[PDB]
């Protein structure tokens, strides 16, 4: 299995959701970036795995589920089988990553991308090991009801650039944003 990664877009007051939708109007190129980063696999004959909580799964418009070209795994203790359109179900993050070593996944998965929501991000971020965060900073405040966990900069180093990742300020629908990549290894 390849690298372990979180990807997120967050507003200036750390918001990632309001009522199961984006705090901000849709940003088409920002989404294109999320799709390209999560879908692109370095390794022939493998796909990337996306891991998400139940609420994150149901927040994706039906037409985009499952995320195409990616293996889709949902996390839930309540659900007893993968939701309609999803591929895998695990009770927890540690379980999902364990499954990634089983015969049925071991040779199929390249990168793993955690795509939300708050508790799954939080658990990943303080679990020892090599982890990157791909963070889009939406540089305004947006009313939100779910939030990104604190990034501990003592552990997470902001990379000065990354191949495939624009370094400069982006702007869509009047809203400035920028892409960042953080890395820890502990
Ligand atoms: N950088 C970044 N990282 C993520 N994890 C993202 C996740 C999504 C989720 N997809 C989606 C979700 C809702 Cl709530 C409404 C409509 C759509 Cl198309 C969209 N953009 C993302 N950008």
């Amino acid at each position: 299995v390849g690298s372990l990664n979180c990807i997120v877009a967050v507003s200036q007051n750390m918001g990632i959701g309001k009522n199961g939708d984006l705090p901000w109007p849709p940003l088409r190129n920002e989404f294109r970036y999320f799709s390209r980063m999560t879908t692109t696999s370095s390794v022939e004959g493998k796909q990337n795995l996306v891991i998400m909580g139940k609420k994150t799964w149901f927040s994706i418009p039906e037409k985009f589920r499952p995320l195409k070209g990616r293996i889709n795994l949902v996390l839930s203790r309540e659900l007893k089988e993968p939701p309609q359109g999803a591929h895998f179900l695990s009770r927890s993050l540690d379980d999902a990553l364990k499954l990634t070593e089983q015969p049925e996944l071991a040779n199929k998965v390249d990168m793993v991308w955690i795509v939300g929501g708050s508790s799954v991000y939080k658990e990943a971020m303080n679990h020892p090991g090599h982890l990157k965060l791909f963070v889009t900073r939406i540089m305004q405040d947006f009313e939100s009801d779910t939030f990104f966990p604190e990034i501990d900069l003592e552990k997470y180093k902001l990379l000065p650039e990354y191949p495939g990742v624009l370094s400069d300020v982006q702007e869509e629908k009047g809203i400035k944003y920028k892409f960042e990549v953080y890395e820890k290894n502990d």
